[PDB]
């Protein structure tokens, strides 16, 4: 299909994120690369006004699943690639277990050659010295399933998932994700029956970057289909 041919190779991606925690306003920047044939992603964010406001891996999920390798037996199953390149919102609430709450919205399309991701993030309710607006995250990700179903009144998908973001404490904090995701143009895409995304995540600095910022290397891949 078109949509899928648009991922064959190395498609080069840019994020733009602006953010509103608790009245803190921030800007990021994101740049790189994925590679669905791999499932595989490379990124690079700058926050662009200063010190993020919260800490950088609550924003993971927030900065693509286009890129996810779906094996080709379930190729029918690929909501994603389908809706390109016209793209599709992706909108969640992210509800942080005993603190404040984010909601996102954000399109997904190509804009020429590019594969553009631009969230609005509004959070609200947050304890001022809890474990966001205090940073007592450890700088770390671990591997979640995102468990995909069809929302076929709005020709796309829900998601449903809790990251887990382990606590300098040695505590862990849920971020419990609701994602609708809907296509941006009015044809049909590909509704899947449910599966999940294997993501996998690790966070990392440029030692030579002197802005506050994250690299993050990602890997995507279907499953739950056998
Ligand atoms: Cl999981």
């Amino acid at each position: 299909s078109k949509g899928e041919e648009l991922f064959t190779g190395v498609v080069p991606i840019l994020v733009e994120l602006d953010g509103d925690v608790n009245g803190h306003k921030f800007s990021v920047s994101g740049e790189g690369e994925g590679d669905a044939t791999y499932g595989k992603l490379t990124l690079k964010f700058i926050c662009t006004t200063g010190k993020l406001p919260v800490p950088w891996p609550t924003l993971v999920t927030t900065f693509v699943q286009c890129f996810s390798r779906y094996p080709d037996h379930m190729k029918r199953h690929d909501f994603f690639k389908s809706a390109m390149p016209e793209g599709y919102v992706q909108e969640r609430t992210i509800s942080f277990k005993d603190d404040g709450n984010y909601k996102t919205r954000a399109e997904v399309k190509f804009e020429g050659d590019t594969l553009v991701n631009r969230i609005e993030l509004k959070g609200i309710d947050f304890k001022e010295d809890g474990n966001i607006l205090g940073h007592k995250l450890e700088y770390n990700y671990n591997s979640h399933n995102v468990y995909i179903t069809a929302d076929k009144q709005k020709n796309g998908i829900k998601a449903n998932f809790k990251i887990r973001h382990n606590i300098e404490d040695g505590s862990v904090q849920l971020a419990d994700h609701y994602q609708q995701n809907t296509p941006i143009g009015d044809g049909p895409v590909l509704l899947p029956d449910n599966h999940y995304l294997s993501h996998q995540s690790a966070l990392s600095k440029d030692p030579n970057e002197k802005r506050d910022h994250m690299v993050l290397l990602e890997f995507v891949t279907a499953a739950g289909i056998t």
